[PDB]
C-alpha cells in the first residue's frame, strides 16, 4: 500500500488559461444519471444498495478487485432494477476499462485512501463526475491534482462527507444561518471512534487502514467532525477560509499494546511500530481569526464522538450529546444545556433543516448512519439531475482533507503552525456560501 | 498590569536557599492566621476557618474599612475573640504583618497584588496561601519561588478544584492504574462573567481590565490543577514542557459594552483584546497532551472539562462520566454517567479524603464542598508539619499558562518552553499520594 510520508506528504502553479474555477459550478443536467461504482466493499456496497431505489439513476457498471464483491453488487442491482450493470474485476487498473467502455456520467469511488486521487482524476479525465469517499486524498500533491483536474475537465469532484447531512448537523447549519448564536468565534471537531480491533482484520479496512498508523503521525481522518463546522463558518466560500493549523499528538501506545496482547509474536503489527499518537489534537486558525479544535483518536477505548461544537457570541451548539444553549433558545437561560429528547423537541420543531423535513423521514427508513447517507446521496442525485451546484465543492473537500498532511507536517516540525494552501487561488472571496437548501 | 514582553520575560538559586519540594514546616499546634483581602472570596475563607480547631484568626486586612469590620465581627461572633482589623491603604497589610507576625496568611486580593503581598508575608515569617492565579507574570512567579526557597516558608496557591469529589476520585482511579498509561488531558475554565463589565463593586473593579491588556489564558488553573496532578507533573514522573496558544476573535465584551454601557464609559473607549475563547495545547516531557481552554465571556454553561484519558479508559467531568475496560461491564462504547450508574463508581473509587471530610464539606459548602476540604487539608498539614498537597512549583507552573499562552499568541501560535521553576529538582520530588 503506497503511503506518502515525510516531505512528499506535505510538499507543493497558477491555473491554466483553459481551466475554470469550479466554485458554484453547474454541470449539464442529467435526467438519468448513468452511474458506476469503483470499489464495492462495505462502504461502496452501502451506496450501491441505497441508489438502486433512487429515481433518475441507472447503475451501469461495478468494479472491485474482488470478483465476488463485483458479483454481489451486480446481483443486487439486477434484483432491484431489472437490468444488470457490467461487472469488472481483477487488477487495480481494471476500472479504466470500465470508464472507457461505459462512459458513465458519474462514478462513486469507495476504495482505500491510497487510490482515491488517482481513480478520481482518471474518472474526470474520462468524462465522469467523481464522488469520492473520505478523506479526499492523502497528500497535498494529490489534493492539488484533483483540484487541477476538475478545473481542467470541468467535471464535478465532491468528497462524500455524509456528516454534514445529519439531522443535528443540518439543524445547526440552519440555526447558524439564521444568526441564532450571534457572531461565530470557535468550533470543535473530532473523530473519536475505537477502531483498534481492525488490527485483527486481514480483510476490509483492516487490510489497509492500520498501516497508515505505522507511517504518518497526524490526523488521518479529519473530515467527519470538521465538515459541518467548516460550512457553519462558510470556510472557503466568500466569508472566511482556513489559514493555519498547529498539530500535536499524544504518545503512540494503544495499537502497539493491542498487538502484543492479542496477536502472535510473528504478526506484522508486532514487528512494525505504530507511530501515530493515539489522540491527535490540532487547532485551526481561520482568516477571520476563528479557532477550530480538531481531534482524532481511533485507538483509545472510549465512546464515539464527532464533537460538532459551534460557538458564537450569543450561544453554543454541540453534539454528542446534542445540546444547545443561548439567549434566543428555550427560556434563554444559557447557564444550562437544553438537552435530552424532551427539551430538544421544541428545538427540532423550530429549527429542523427543511432538507431534513423533506428527506429525513425516508432517510431514517433507508438508514445509513441514521439517515445522513440517504440525504447526502439524494442531494447528489438532485444536483446532478437539476444541473445545480453541489453543496460541497472540490475546494472544501481538499481543504478539509488537507488537515491530514498539514497536521503531520506541523507535528514533524515540533508543533509549529503551518499555512493552508489556497486551492481556490484567491477565488474563495467570490464563492457563494452554502445556503439553507429548500 | 504587565503587558508585552514584561509579561513573559525573565538567576541561580542562592547557596543558602532550600528547594521546597516536599517541604515540612515546623508543627503548629496553634495556628495564628491572618487574612489579607476579605471581599467575596476572602470572607468565604474566613467564615469557614471559624469552625477549625487549633486556629486563631489574629488579623484581618482589606482596603475597605467596612469589609474589615464584617470579617472582624464574624470572627468575634463565631470564635469569641476579636482579631485586629486593618484598612485604609494598599500597604496597610505590612503593618499587620509587622504588628501581628502571623504564622500564616490567606491572600484573596485581586491578581495584581498576589505576588507582592505573598512575598512580603513570607519575608515577615508567615506561610502564604494565595488565591488563583498565583501571579500574572513570569518574574512575579520566579519571585515567589525564590522568596519561598530563601525564607523556607510555605507558598501554596489555593487551587480548590483539586479537592472536588470527582477530581479526588479521578486522582484515586488514576493512581490505581484504572485507565492504563496516561495519554491526554483536557482542562478548561468556561464561565460567563461578562456582566462584570457593568459591576463596579466586586471583581468588576479589577478583572475586566485584564481583557484590555492581555490576550491569553487569564485563568488557567481551575481545570488544569487536577489534570496536572493526575499526570504527576513537576513531581518526579513528568513536567510541563511546551505550550502553543490560540485565541478566537475578541468580540463579546466589546458588544456588551456598546449594548449596556454609555458611549463615554471606559469599556466603550478601551478595546477588549483578549479572545473570547482561548485554546492552548500543552506537551509534557513524557509526550502527553493537555488541552487548556478559557472562555469567561461567551454565554454557555459552566465547565472545567476535567478529562483525563489513558490507554484503558477515559474519565471526564461536566457531566461526570467514565468509560474503560475495567469500568462497569467494560463496554467502553457508552459512558457510565448519571446518578444511577455512577453510584457504583463512587462506592468503589471514592477518595478516602472525601469519605473522611466530604459529608461535613457538603454541609459547609463552598463550590460544593471542595473549599472546606482544601482548607481542612491546609490546617491539617500546618498542624501536623506535613507537606502541602500542592507545592509552590506546581502553583507557579499552572499559573505560568497565563504569560506563556500570551507569549505564544504574540508569536503567532509558536510553541513556547516552560521554565523549570524547580531548577531540575522536579526529578526527585515525590508525587502526591492518595492522602487519608
Ligand atoms: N463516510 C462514511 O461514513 C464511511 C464509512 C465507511 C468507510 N468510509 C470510507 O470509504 C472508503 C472505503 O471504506 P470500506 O469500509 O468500504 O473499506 P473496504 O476495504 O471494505 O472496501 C474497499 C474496496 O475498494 C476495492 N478497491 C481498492 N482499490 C481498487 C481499485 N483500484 N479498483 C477497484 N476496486 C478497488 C477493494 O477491492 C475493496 O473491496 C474508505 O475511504 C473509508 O474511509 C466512509
Ligand atoms: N478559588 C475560587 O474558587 C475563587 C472564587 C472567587 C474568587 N477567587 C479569586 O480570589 C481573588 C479575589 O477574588 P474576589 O472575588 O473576592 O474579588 P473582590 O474584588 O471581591 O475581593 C478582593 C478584595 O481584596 C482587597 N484588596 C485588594 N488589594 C488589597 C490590599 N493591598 N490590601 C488589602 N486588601 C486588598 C480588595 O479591597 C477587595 O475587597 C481573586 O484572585 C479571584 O480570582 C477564587
Ligand atoms: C460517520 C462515521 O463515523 N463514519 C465512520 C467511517 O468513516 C469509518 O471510519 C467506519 C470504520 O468502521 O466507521 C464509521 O462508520
Ligand atoms: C471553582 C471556580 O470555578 N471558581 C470561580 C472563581 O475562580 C471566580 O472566577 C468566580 C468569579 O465570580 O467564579 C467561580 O467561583
Amino acid at each position: 500500500v503506497e503511503i506518502p510520508a515525510g516531505d512528499h506528504l506535505w510538499k507543493s502553479a497558477p491555473r491554466p488559461s483553459g481551466s475554470t474555477y469550479m466554485g458554484g459550478f453547474k454541470a449539464p443536467r442529467l435526467g438519468r444519471i448513468r452511474l458506476a461504482f469503483i470499489g464495492v466493499g462495505g462502504r461502496g456496497f452501502s451506496h450501491l444498495a441505497q441508489m438502486c431505489v433512487m429515481d433518475g439513476v441507472e447503475i451501469v457498471g461495478i468494479c472491485d478487485l474482488k470478483e465476488e464483491l463485483t458479483k454481489r453488487g451486480v446481483d443486487r442491482v439486477l434484483s432491484r432494477m431489472g437490468k444488470s450493470p457490467l461487472g469488472y474485476s481483477g487488477g487495480d487498473m481494471e476500472y479504466l476499462t470500465m470508464l472507457k467502455e461505459l462512459k458513465p456520467d458519474a462514478v462513486i469511488i469507495s476504495t482505500d485512501w491510497s487510490s482515491h486521487a488517482r481513480i478520481a482524476c482518471d474518472s474526470m479525465k474520462h468524462g465522469a463526475h467523481a464522488f469520492v469517499e473520505v478523506p479526499l486524498a492523502v497528500s497535498l500533491e494529490e489534493l492539488w491534482s484533483l483540484v487541477d483536474t476538475s478545473e481542467a475537465t470541468r467535471k464535478h469532484c465532491m468528497m462524500m462527507e455524509n456528516v454534514n447531512y445529519g439531522r443535528d448537523e443540518l439543524m445547526f447549519l440552519n440555526m447558524v444561518r439564521q444568526g441564532v448564536i450571534g457572531d461565530l468565534l470557535h468550533g470543535e471537531a473530532a473523530y473519536i471512534h475505537c477502531l483498534v480491533t481492525q488490527l485483527g482484520d486481514t480483510r476490509g479496512e483492516g487490510a489497509w487502514r492500520p498501516e497508515y498508523h505505522t507511517r504518518i503521525n497526524g490526523n488521518l481522518y479529519p473530515t467527519h467532525g470538521l465538515g459541518p463546522v467548516a460550512q457553519y463558518m462558510n470556510l472557503e466560500r466568500g466569508e472566511d477560509r482556513f489559514c493555519r493549523v498547529a498539530a500535536f499528538a499524544s504518545p503512540a501506545l494503544g495499537r502497539n499494546a493491542y498487538a502484543k496482547k492479542h496477536l502472535p509474536a510473528d504478526h506484522r503489527w508486532n514487528n512494525t511500530p505504530f507511530i501515530c499518537g493515539d489522540m491527535n489534537t490540532a487547532v485551526v486558525k481561520t482568516q477571520l481569526g476563528r479557532t477550530i479544535l480538531v481531534q482524532l483518536d481511533e485507538t483509545s477505548p472510549r465512546p464515539y464522538s464527532r464533537a460538532n461544537l459551534i460557538q458564537g457570541t450569543e450561544g453554543t451548539l454541540a453534539g454528542f450529546p446534542t445540546r444547545v444553549a443561548g439567549e434566543k433558545l428555550g427560556n434563554g437561560n444559557y447557564h444550562e444545556w437544553i438537552e435530552g429528547r424532551e427539551k430538544l423537541a421544541a428545538i427540532y420543531e423550530k429549527y429542523d433543516h427543511p432538507l431534513w423535513k423533506r428527506i429525513g423521514e425516508l432517510a431514517t427508513k433507508m438508514g445509513g448512519h441514521g439517515g445522513m447517507d440517504f440525504v447526502m446521496l439524494s442531494r447528489i442525485v438532485e444536483c446532478l439531475r437539476n444541473g445545480e451546484p453541489m453543496d460541497q465543492n472540490v475546494y472544501e473537500g481538499a481543504s478539509w482533507s488537507s488537515l491530514l498532511p498539514l497536521t503531520a507536517r506541523s507535528i514533524a516540525q515540533g508543533g509549529m503552525p503551518v499555512e493552508f494552501p489556497d486551492f481556490t487561488r484567491g477565488d474563495w472571496k467570490t464563492t457563494m456560501p452554502l445556503a439553507v437548501v429548500s
